[PDB]
């Protein structure tokens, strides 16, 4: 339970201006046909993205810190996994996965 509300403040400061510059591609889900990416649902089968991890956390769908972490992970990997290595949106996923991972670790076990 504690762990729980020590990731809801970590979807806050994710969520939060401060990191706007890196994090907004990742505020919604990725539209694929408004992006021209006619395999991204080809290659991505499980798609993430803040407002679906801010939903589930405010309907409480999470049951502990790990499927929270999971869930973050996942919006990240996928990230990665369908784009090039020196693209730019690649840089800003591991800007604001910096974020997320420092402030995961510094979690209450
Ligand atoms: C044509 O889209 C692609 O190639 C893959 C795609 N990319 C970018 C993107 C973001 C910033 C810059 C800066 C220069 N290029 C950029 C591309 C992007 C832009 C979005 O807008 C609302 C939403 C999602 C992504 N998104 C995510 C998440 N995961 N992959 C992608």
């Amino acid at each position: 339970p504690e762990q729980l509300k020590h990731c809801n403040g970590i979807l806050k400061e994710l969520l939060s201006k401060k990191h706007a510059a890196y994090a907004w591609p990742f505020y919604k889900p990725v539209d694929a046909s408004a992006l021209g990416l006619h395999d991204y649902h080809d290659i991505i089968k499980h798609p993430m993205d803040l407002s679906t991890v801010k939903r589930k956390m405010e309907n409480r769908d999470y049951r502990d810190a790990q499927e929270f972490a999971a869930d973050v992970r996942l919006m990240f990997s996928n990230c990665y996994k369908y784009n090039p290595p020196d693209h730019d949106v690649v840089a800003m996923a591991r800007k604001l996965q910096d974020v997320f991972e420092f402030r995961y670790a510094k979690m209450p076990d």
